[PDB]
């Protein structure tokens, strides 16, 4: 069993799992799709950058 | 004589005109002046592109 912490733990549990091999054998997926795309801009009015 | 379709014709008709040799020479004029200057940019509040 590897045991994961689960640091914010509200009251108590341990939650036993499975994953398989595969990334297709886990019982939830975490599906990326775009990553973190930074945007950056300024409004003229006051010339001061907003991210 | 040179016979132009409308090819948006709300009822229907021809119009018998008359072009000179000059482009002065016309009876109206189509002057531009600047053309099409594309124009881009973002809004900073949504970060979404206009043109």
């Amino acid at each position: 069993y590897r045991v994961y912490i689960d640091q914010y733990a509200k009251q108590d549990y341990f939650t036993v799992g499975y994953k398989g091999p595969n990334e297709m054998d886990a019982g939830i997926y975490y599906a990326p799709y775009v990553a973190l795309t930074p945007l950056r801009g300024s409004d003229p009015k006051n010339f001061q950058p907003v991210m």
